C-alpha cells in the first residue's frame, strides 16, 4: 500500500537502516493508516513521502550470528506489533497463520522461537514494504539544508548514500530523519588486525571461508563470556568435530541472564516514561543495578548445556589438560604473535586479577560485544545546529534530538533509535518495546497529518 | 452490532446454550460480518435474525468447579478466535490489551491462564452479544413446524424455553437450530440420593451451604481419580484445614494427562476432517488409544503436588492410618448408610479387583465425570423427521444432523455442537477447535447470504 | 576378597551371566560378608565357592545401544546397593567419590546420569569381582547330576560353557545355579535375513561396519516407536548428517513413558511381595494397566526434542514430502526386496489399520524390543525334574524354580533372574529392585551358612 | 559410643554451640574413630575427652523460620557426611533408609528436602551424641588458663556457661576450644524497640503470641527483600488470610539466587584452599562478584510464585492501591510512631533513591539478615594472647586463630567455625562444605592421637 517516492522529491521521513527498529516504525505507520485498525484513517488524503535506506542487499537480522539451534531471548509476544495492537496483521501469530504453521508452533509450548524463524517473521514483515525500501544503500552523511539559502534557518536535510555494488553517491531530501542503524562490532584495542582474528558478528560469514575443511584438527579460541561467546563455543564442537577449542574469559565464570518477573518489568513499554524522568545519577545507578538482564550474561539452559558437556569430558578423562574443549577463567590476552611461518597464531595469556599459558590457534573468535556510536559520524555536519557549546546529542522522550529553535524550523528534525539506552533504559536496543515505540514514533513524526483526519 | 430480533419473528438461527461452543459461533459471525476482517462483508444487506438461549442468569463457565488456583488445561492460543484469525478483536491477547494487562501476562511466561482469568476472557467476549442472548431461559423442547400446515414438509422449528425465575413458557421460531448445551453430571447408579452426596460440578456452589463452619473437624470423602477429583481433594485441605479427607478411587493411582506434541496433534483443527472420514471401527479404536489425553487423567504438576503433600505426612508420621489426608486405591463403594441419627453417613468399601474399611463422612464429593445426552430429550418431537428406522442422530461433517429430504426443506435444519466426540474426535467437547469450528458453522448456516456479498 | 574356586571343585553357586542382575548378587554377597556392614560376618568360617560365567570378553552394559548423549531412565538412587544399604562401598555416590567426581556430579542437579557414566559405575563394581568371573564363556546347557549315580535324587548341576575364542567346552559343578542372562533381540517374523537389516541392540556395533562413509547420502529407515527407535532416529541425523532418515511405526505417535510418582510406586522393592501374591488374572490386568511405564514408550524430553527438529524442517520447507527426516505413522512393512543389483533394499509399506508408499534404503534399523526366553534352551535337560506334567518353570517368591521334592535334594536348586516379570512385576527386568533383590537372593542361597555366624 | 567426660576433668575439645557446624565435627570424629570407615581406628587407645555446649533446650535448626512449605536451598548430597565419605552412617540417604522413607523420597525427584525434613535429619544425627552434649548451656566467656600459674605460658582454657533455666554458672576446662555459634539477628539501627517489631528469626516463635487471632483483619508489614522476607510475605497470606500485608524493600525488585553450575563451583570443598590463598583485595573483590549466590537473593520459584499471586490480584482488581497484598519497591523507613493509644504503629516511608506513603500496622516483620560477631564478646579475655598490636582474630587455613607462640603452648588453641567468610569463602556459613570441613577439623584437633594409631 505504501507507494514509492521519486528520489528527487522532498520526503516527509527518511529512515537510515531497515532493521527491527525501522521495521517497527514502518509497521506502525501502516497500522495508523489502516482504516480497519485506526478508524480516523478513512479521512487521510495523501500518503506521506517515506523512504528507508538499508546497506544490506536484502533484509537480514544478525545473519553472521545465525548459529544453528540458536533461540530467541524474548517472548514472541514482544514482536513488532502485538503490545501496541494484537489485531495487527503484522503480529508473529498472524505470520504463523499465514505460513500455515500456527497450530504446529502451539504444540511446541514455547515463547522462544528459533532465531532463524523469528528472522523469517521479520523478513515476512519487511517484504511488504519493499516499494519504500532502498537496499544496497549505505548512508555516509546527513547534511543540513535551507530552502531559502539566504536565510539562517534549516528546514530540510540531505541524506547521502553510497551504492554498495557500484560505489556511486545518491542524495535524498527530507524534512525529518530517523537514525536506526544498531551497533558496530567492538574489538579489544590491544588485539592486532589479522584475518584469523574475527568478531562474533561475522562467525557464520567469515570463519568457514578461513577454515574450509570441517574435518581438520584446528585449534580455535573464543574470547568473551556473553551470550555470543557461549553460543560460538558450543557450536564449534559440532561445526568442527575434530577441533580443539578454548574459551578465554576474564570473569571467573559464565553468569545467567536475569529474566525473573519482577526484575523483568524494567522492560515494560510504560516504564520508559518512568526511566526517562529519572536523573543522570539514578539512571546510571539503575543501568548498573540491572546489567545482568542483558550484558555479559548467558541463558541458563545454555550454561547448563555447556557445563554438562564439560562434565562428560571429566567422565572420559580426569585430566583437565587433556580435554578437547576447555575453558580458561580469569585470563586476559597480553600478546598475539601472528608473523610466524605456520598457520597458527600464538596467544600469550595472563591472570585477569590485579605468568600463564600460551595457546597456538588457527583462529580467534572475538565475542566482545558492540558499540553504539556510528550515528556520530553521520551527524558531524549537523552538529552545529545543536545548542551552543553542547557536544553530545540530547534525545527527548520522543527520541527527537535537541536542536537550536532559532536555527532549525519546527517542521525539521532528527530522531535517534536504538542507541538511547542511557536516557530510555535497557529495553532501548532490544525488541522489547519496538511495537509501542514504533507507534509513539509515528505520532511524533506524522502526528500533524494524522490529527487532520482524527 | 448484532441487533436483537423480536420474539415473534422467524429467526435465521436459534442457538440453545450460550457457553464456549455457542460463544465461538457468535464471534465467528461477528468476524464474518466485519468488513475489517472479511472484505466481502461491505456488501451484506440485512443482519441475520439470530438468538441465543441460556439457562444461567448470566455467563458463567463451570462456576461450581472454580476451585482457587485451578489452571487451564490448554494453551491460550486455542482461545475462541486465534486459530481462525489472529487479527480478530476477540482473541485472548486483545482481551488482555483491552484490560491493560498484556505486558503483565507476558511476564508470567505461561500458556496456561487461571480458570478464573479465562472465564473472564469469555465473559468479556459474551457481553458484546448481550443484545442477542436471552439469559434465564431453559429450553425444554424443539418442535417441527410447517409454514404450510396442510403440506408434509417441515420448514421451521419452534424452540420453547422455561423462564427460570417465573416458570413461564416462551416460543421462538427459527429455520435453523444449534444445540450446544454441553454435558450433564454423571453419578454412579449405585449411590443413593442425599444432600451430603454432591457431584463435583457443584463443589463451589453446594458444599459451603452444607458444611458452613470451615474450622470444624469434618470427615470428607472424594470419589474419582480424574482432574476434578484431584482438584477437589487438593483444595479441601486448604478450604477445610481441620477436616479429615479421603480419596476413593477404583484405579491403582492417579495417571498423568498426555499432551506430548506428536500425540497432541489429534487436537489440530484440520484433523477433524481425517477423523470423521475414518470408519466406526477405527474411530472407536482411535478414541480408546488416545483416552489419556482427556479422560480419567490428572495434570502432572497436580499429581506431584498431591504426592509431595502425602510425603510430608510421612515425614511427620510413619503410620499411614493416622494421616489427616488419605488415598484409598482400588476401592469401590458397595453401601451407603444415610438414615442414622448422626450427621455422618457410613460408607462401606470393597476391593475394585475381580472385605475392606468403613468410612464415616459428613459429605461425599462425587467426581465421576459427565454424560452428553441432554439433547436427546429436547429433540424427541423431531425424531420422526430422521430417515425411517434410524434411532440415533447422525451428524454430518458440518455437524448438521441427517433428516429425511422429503420431510424437511433444505432451508431447515438442526446442528449439534460439543456432543459429537464419536464422529469428530477428542477435540469436540473441548476448547481446542472452537475458533475454527465456529467459522465452519457460520459458513454452514449463513453461507448462502454470505455468498451473495462475496 | 572373593577368592577363585578351581574349575574341578563343587561350587556353592554358579551364576550364568554377569550383567546388572548377577552383579547385584555379587555386591550383596560382598556386603553380607563384610563385618563392617553385617556385624555377624566376623564369625563366618569359609568363603562360599562361587563363580560367574559371562559370554562377553569383559563387562559391557548394552554396548550396541550406547548412543552418544543417551541418558539413564531411572534415578541414580536405584543403583546396585543404595536401597538395600546406603553405607555400602558399591553405591553410585561412593563410586563418584572414588573417581574424584562427586562434587561435579552434584553441580549437574540431575538424577539421570549418562548411560556411558552408569556403565562405568557398573564396570567399576564388576572389576572388584574379576577373580570370581570367567569372561568369554557362553553357557550352552545345564545338566542334572547325582552324587550317588545309582540313586534317583539329583543334588548338583553341571554347567557347560563354550569358550567364545577357542570353541572348547568346559564344565563346572555346583549345588545351586542362577540364570541371569537378560533378553534376546526380537525381530518381526515377516522380515527376511539381510546384513542391511539390523536390530537396535547392534546399532553402535554393526551399522558403522556396513555404512562406512559418514558423509555419504544414505537412505536409512528405523522400525519401531519405543525408546530404542527414538534414540536411533535422533542419533542418525548427527551420525549421518547428509542421510535421509525415515521412522516407520504402526502406532499413530510416540507416547511418553510414565514415571508419575503414585504410578511409579509399582517399582518399589516392597511391592514385589504384593504383586507376587496377586492372582494370574490381577497380575496380567496389572501389567497391561501400567505398560506405559516401560514398554512402547519414549521419555518426554526426547519426544519433544524430535518434535522440535521436525518443526524446524517445517520452518525451512512447508512440504513434508521434501523433508530430510520423516516419520511415517500407522504403517507396517509387507514386503522387502533385497535381491536387486543396487545397494538399496526396497521396502513396501501399508496402513497398520484393519496401498501406501515404497522406500528405498541402504539399511533398516529394527528397534522392535526383546524376548526373554533364552533360559528355556539352557534348561531343557533339567525339565523332567519339574513336577509331573508341568510344562513351564514356576519361580517362587524367592525366584527359586519349583522342582519335584522327591527328585531334587533340598540343597540343590535353580534360580531365575530378570525374566520373571509375569510373576514379580514390571521392576523385574530393570535396575529398580536390584540392590534389594540381590540381598534377598544371598539370603535365599547362602542363608544356612550365614545363620551359623548370626 | 562417645562417652561423657565429668565436668571437673580437663577436656581435649570443648565446642561452643551444637548446630550444623559442630554437629559435622562430631560426625567426623565418630567416623575417624569408626574402624569400619578408618582402618587405623582399630588401634586407638583412649576416647578423646570432648564436650559440646548448646544454649537451646534441645537440637533445633532455625526453628523461628520453619515456615510451612519452606525448602532447602542446597542439594541433599551436601549433607553432613556424604562429600567426605558416602559410606558414613550419618548421610541423608542412610537416615531416610533408617526411617523407612528412602524409596518414597526417591519418587519425589528432588534434591531439595523440606526444611522440616532436613532439620529432622540433623536432629537424628544430633541425638546419637546426646551423652557428650550439654543442652540449656549458654557460654558467656572463655578464659586463658596456666597449669603452672607462676609461668607466662597459657596451656588451657576455662569455658563458662550460664544455665538457661536456673541461671547458675558452670566451668569446664579444655586444651582446645571451637567456637561455632552461627550468627546474631541484624536489626536496622534506625528502628526503635517495640514488641510489634520482630526479626525474621523469631517469625514462628514470637508473632503468633502477639497476633493471637488468625482470622482478624491485621495490617502486617515486612521489611527486606532476601529469602527470609519473601518466605514470610508469602506465608502471611496463608497464616493470616484476612490480613493486609506490605513488603517494604529498598531495592527495585526481588532478585534470583544464583546456583548456575560454573558459578556454583565456588562452593566446592577443594576451592577453600584456592580462596584462602588469595589476597585481601582479590577475596573482597571475589565475595562482591559472587554475592548473588547467597545474599539479598530469593529462589526463582518463590519469586515467580509471589509474582503469580500479584498478577491474580490484578485480574480481580486493576487498582493496585486496593490490593490486599502489596509490594513497595525502593522505599526506606524514616520514622516509626509507636506511642499512640491504638494497637497499630505508624510507619513513615520515603524513596530509597539519593515524600512517600504512611503505613499503619499491627506488626513489622524485619527480615534484614544476620551479623557474625558474637564470638568477639566470648573471646575478650583471651584477646591479649594474640600477637602484640593485632586487634582482630586471624584464622589460619585450618581455622585455628593466630596466637603468640611465646604466650600459648602448642597443645592449646582456639578454632573459629562459620564466621570466617572473609578468609574462607561464601561456603563458610553454609552447609556446603560441612562434611569435608568437619574432617579437616578432626585432623587439626585430634591429629596427634590419630597418627599414633595410623
Ligand atoms: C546475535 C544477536 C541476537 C539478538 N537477539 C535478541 C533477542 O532474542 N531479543 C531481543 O530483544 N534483543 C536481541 N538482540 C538485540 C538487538 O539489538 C535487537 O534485536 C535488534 O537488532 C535492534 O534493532 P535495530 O534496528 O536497532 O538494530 P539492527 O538490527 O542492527 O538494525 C540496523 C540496520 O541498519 C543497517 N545499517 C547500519 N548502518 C547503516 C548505514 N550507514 N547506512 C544504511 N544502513 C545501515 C544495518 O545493515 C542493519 O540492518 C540481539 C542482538 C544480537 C547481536
Ligand atoms: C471444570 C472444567 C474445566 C474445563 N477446562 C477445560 C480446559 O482447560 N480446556 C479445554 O479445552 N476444555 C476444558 N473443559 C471442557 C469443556 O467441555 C469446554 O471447555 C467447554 O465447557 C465446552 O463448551 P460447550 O458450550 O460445548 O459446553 P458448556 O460450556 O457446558 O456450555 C453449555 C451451556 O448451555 C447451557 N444449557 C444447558 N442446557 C440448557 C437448556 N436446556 N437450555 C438453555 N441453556 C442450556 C448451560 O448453562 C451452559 O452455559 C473443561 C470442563 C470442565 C467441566
Ligand atoms: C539400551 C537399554 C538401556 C536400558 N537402560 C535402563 C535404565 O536406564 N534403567 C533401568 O532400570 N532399566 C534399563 N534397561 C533394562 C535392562 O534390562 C536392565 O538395565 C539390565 O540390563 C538388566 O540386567 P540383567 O543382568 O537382567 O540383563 P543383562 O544386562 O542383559 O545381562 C545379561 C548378561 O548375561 C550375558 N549372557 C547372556 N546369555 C549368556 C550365556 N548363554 N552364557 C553366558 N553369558 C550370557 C550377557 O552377555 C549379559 O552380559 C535398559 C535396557 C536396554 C536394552
Ligand atoms: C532460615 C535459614 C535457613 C537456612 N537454610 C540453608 C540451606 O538451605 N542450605 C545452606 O547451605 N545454608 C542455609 N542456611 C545457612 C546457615 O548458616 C547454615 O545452614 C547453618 O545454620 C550454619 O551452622 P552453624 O552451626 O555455623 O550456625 P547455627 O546453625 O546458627 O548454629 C549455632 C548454634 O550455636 C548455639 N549458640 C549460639 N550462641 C551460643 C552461646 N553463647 N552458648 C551456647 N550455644 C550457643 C545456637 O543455639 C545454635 O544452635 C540457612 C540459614 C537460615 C537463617
Ligand atoms: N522406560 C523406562 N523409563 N524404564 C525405567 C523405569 C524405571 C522406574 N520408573 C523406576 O523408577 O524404578
Amino acid at each position: 500500500r505504501l507507494r514509492s517516492t521519486p528520489q528527487d522529491e522532498l520526503h516527509d521521513l527518511l529512515c537510515v537502516g531497515f532493521g527491527p527498529a525501522s521495521l517497527a516504525i514502518a509497521i506502525a505507520l501502516h497500522d495508523a493508516l489502516d482504516p480497519r485498525l485506526n478508524k480516523s484513517a478513512s479521512n487521510i488524503h495523501a500518503q506521506p513521502k517515506i523512504c528507508f535506506l538499508e546497506r544490506q542487499k536484502q533484509f537480514a537480522w544478525h545473519s553472521g550470528m545465525l548459529v544453528p539451534g540458536s533461540k530467541m531471548q524474548i517472548s514472541f509476544i514482544k514482536d513488532l506489533a502485538t503490545l501496541r495492537d494484537p489485531r495487527s496483521s503484522f503480529t508473529f501469530l498472524n505470520y504463523l497463520h499465514q505460513k500455515g504453521r500456527l497450530i504446529h508452533f502451539t504444540n511446541l509450548s514455547t515463547f522462544l522461537p528459533a532465531r532463524l524463524e523469528f528472522e523469517d517473521y521479520m523478513r515476512w514483515c519487511a517484504q511488504q514494504f519493499s516499494d519504500v525500501v532502498a537496499y544496497g544503500e549505505e548512508v555516509v552523511e546527513v547534511i543540513p539544508g535551507k530552502s531559502d539559502p539566504s536565510s539562517s534557518v534549516v528546514d530540510f536535510f540531505t541524506v547521502r548514500s553510497r551504492n554498495v555494488e557500484t560505489g556511486e553517491i545518491s542524495a535524498r531530501r527530507t524534512r525529518k530523519v530517523v537514525i536506526a542503524i544498531g551497533g558496530t562490532a567492538k574489538m579489544p584495542s590491544g588485539l592486532p588486525q589479522d584475518p584469523r582474528i574475527i568478531h562474533s558478528s561475522k562467525y557464520c560469514t567469515t570463519l568457514p571461508a578461513l577454515l574450509k575443511d570441517k574435518s581438520k584438527p584446528y585449534n580455535i579460541a573464543v574470547l568473551g563470556s556473553g551470550q555470543s561467546a557461549a553460543e560460538i563455543f558450543h557450536d564449534l564442537q559440532k561445526r568442527y568435530p575434530n577441533s580443539r577449542t578454548t574459551l578465554i574469559m576474564r570473569d571467573s565464570a559464565m553468569r545467567p541472564s536475569d529474566d525473573s518477573p519482577f526484575v523483568n518489568e524494567i522492560f515494560n513499554p510504560e516504564r520508559v516514561d518512568k526511566f526517562y524522568s529519572q536523573s543522570a545519577a539514578e539512571r546510571q545507578r539503575s543501568l548498573l543495578a540491572d546489567k545482568a538482564t542483558n550484558y555479559s550474561v548467558v541463558r541458563l539452559e545454555l550454561i547448563e548445556e555447556i557445563y554438562n558437556d564439560m562434565y562428560l569430558q571429566r567422565v572420559k578423562n580426569p585430566d583437565e589438560t587433556q580435554w578437547q574443549h576447555r575453558i580458561l577463567p580469569e585470563r586476559k590476552i597480553t600478546r598475539v604473535e601472528h608473523h610466524g611461518p605456520q598457520s597458527r597464531m600464538r596467544i600469550h595469556l595472563k591472570s585477569s586479577k590485579p605468568v600463564k599459558e600460551t595457546l597456538e590457534v588457527d583462529a580467534l573468535m572475538v565475542a566482545t560485544g558492540y558499540n553504539r556510536n556510528a550515528h556520530e559520524r553521520l551527524l558531524s555536519k549537523v552538529q552545529h545546529l545543536r545548542p551552543t557549546g553542547q557536544d553530545q546529542w540530547k534525545p527527548h522522550r520522543d527520541y527527537r534530538v535537541e536542536m537550536d529553535p532559532s536555527k532549525v524550523s519546527s517542521e525539521a528534525g532528527i530522531w535517534l533509535q536504538g542507541c538511547n539506552e542511557r536516557t530510555h533504559g535497557l529495553s532501548d536496543s532490544l525488541l522489547s518495546v519496538l511495537a509501542v515505540r514504533g507507534g509513539e514514533m509515528v505520532q511524533s513524526i506524522f502526528g500533524e497529518q494524522l490529527e487532520r483526519a482524527a
